[PDB]
């Protein structure tokens, strides 16, 4: 895993969600800060879609992988409007990025 890769291919996400300690979310989704390991649709202050607010699955780096490949596929009622990273370096890069190391 290359973070500095991945910073590049999260430029791709950083429109839509927010990425800092202010717990504020983004123009359309919630901030990222403190992902891994979190409790899906569970970031406080941001309105979820129900699949999202209803689960209780967590951010495993498994999970997280197989959400961006394709988000429907994982929560179909999703309001990511996503279509996913289909290479899956960028996926792991990334990951990568948004670990908690980083
Ligand atoms: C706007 C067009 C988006 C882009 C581009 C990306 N994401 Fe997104 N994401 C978006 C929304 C509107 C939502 C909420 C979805 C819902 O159904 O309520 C999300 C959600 C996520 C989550 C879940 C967060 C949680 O706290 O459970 C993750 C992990 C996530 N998004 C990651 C992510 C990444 C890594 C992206 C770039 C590759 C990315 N998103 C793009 C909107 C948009």
């Amino acid at each position: 895993c290359d973070p500095e890769n991945g910073k590049k291919v999260y430029q791709i996400c950083s429109v839509c969600h927010s990425n800092d300690t202010t717990g504020v979310h983004g123009a359309a989704a919630p901030n990222l800060h403190g992902l891994e390991g979190r409790k899906v649709g569970s970031v406080p202050g941001f309105k979820f879609s129900s699949a999202l607010r209803d689960s209780g699955d967590t951010w495993t780096p498994q999970h997280l992988d197989k959400f961006l490949e394709n988000p429907m596929a994982v929560y179909p009622l999703t309001r990511m409007a996503f279509s996913g990273l289909k290479n899956e370096k960028d996926r792991r890069d990334v990951l990568c990025f948004l670990s908690k190391s980083s």
